[PDB]
């Protein structure tokens, strides 16, 4: 049975809500973005309207084979109209495709839903800035102030000097990126760039890429991993065992490895700043942790939860235990204090 925090009170709409059979009284089905935890239960089997952006989109019907004729894609940052209720999608700043998406609830009620996202302070110049925002459906994976991390910038500069001292010191190195989903690109399309080289994969994962509507994408991307100096493996092949296996299958035309393995947070993070980072190294392997996050910072999150003054938060993530409901309600209480709303 679809939990109250999927349902958007006085509408028939859902968001990411396709793991419970038919949702009775669902007239619209909103999908925020492309991760499998938020699409469960989409398929070619579904029959229902799914609302959701261009990208997002694409990758359902060429990926998941949902049937085009329940597929309606809307634009960014452009007032629209589903069944009646005006919305908008705004980027998220997580992963390709990826939306918030705002609700002008016939009563008067204004509701931000944010999907998962990364705050930053352009989103306080966009359109939810124009009114007020009586409740927010928030992304709290990292609601606890022990959550810190780097700048995406900073931990891309650090890639790149990195992988260009390694292969300019060894032309015969190859580069390595770990994935498991969509988001993270710019990291092997920051490498790759700085080396002159496209990026080699797997057909499984081209395809995917294709879906994302990157500018000049068939510059940058390839299935021909010979021709290519920095490739993407599954994450669960960045390790000592698997990328010496990976080394053999390409025929002696490098003779080491540096590899890329971009997280979430790590217990080290309360620590080490990103200039300090040093790899595992067994022989002609090194393995580099960089912790490149699509998801909101404490910080991040209390900063943008405090300019939008909600009257109702209503959390997303980590919502299955008491425990962890009462620690965000206790953040919450001291946000809202401290800022006098
Ligand atoms: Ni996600």
């Amino acid at each position: 049975t679809c939990p109250f925090y999927k349902k958007i009170p006085g509408t028939g709409f859902t968001v990411d809500a396709f793991q419970y059979g038919v949702v009775e009284g669902c007239t619209a089905y909103f999908l925020t973005h492309f991760h499998s935890d938020h699409y469960a239960g989409l398929s070619k089997h579904f029959t229902f309207p799914v609302y959701c952006s261009e990208i997002t989109g694409n990758l359902l019907k060429n990926k998941l084979h949902v049937q085009e004729q329940y597929i309606h894609p809307l634009p960014l940052d452009t007032e629209c109209i589903v069944n009646g209720v005006k919305v908008v999608l705004l980027d998220a700043n997580h992963c390709p495709g990826a939306v918030m998406i705002l609700f002008y609830l016939p009563n008067g009620t204004v509701i931000l839903h944010t999907g998962d996202f990364r705050a930053d302070p352009s989103m306080e110049r966009s359109l939810l800035a124009d009114q007020k925002v009586h409740m927010l459906y928030l992304d709290t994976t990292y609601c606890s102030p022990e959550y810190t991390f780097p700048s995406q910038q900073e931990v891309i500069r650090f890639a790149i000097n990195t992988a260009f001292e390694a292969v300019t010191l060894n032309p015969h190195a190859l580069v390595v990126c770990g994935t498991y989903s969509i988001g993270k690109e710019k990291v092997f399309l920051a490498i790759a760039d700085v080396l002159g080289s496209k990026v080699g994969m797997s057909q499984e994962k081209y395809k995917t890429l294709q879906c994302l509507n990157i500018p000049e994408i068939n510059s940058l991307i390839t299935t021909d991993m010979c021709s290519s100096l920095v490739h993407l493996l599954p994450m669960m092949q960045i390790n000592f065992k698997g990328l010496q296996s990976h080394l053999k299958k390409c025929g002696g035309k490098y003779n080491q490895i540096l590899a890329f393995r971009p997280t979430g947070w790590t217990h080290s993070n309360k620590f080490t700043r990103i200039a300090d980072v040093i790899p595992q190294t067994k022989g002609n392997i090194s393995i580099y942790g960089i912790p490149y996050s699509e998801h909101s910072s404490y910080l991040e999150m209390k900063r943008f939860v405090q300019w939008l003054k909600p009257q109702k938060i209503i959390p997303t993530v980590n919502v299955g235990t008491w425990k962890s409901r009462s620690t965000m309600e206790k953040y919450f209480r001291e946000w809202k204090l401290e800022a006098g709303y």
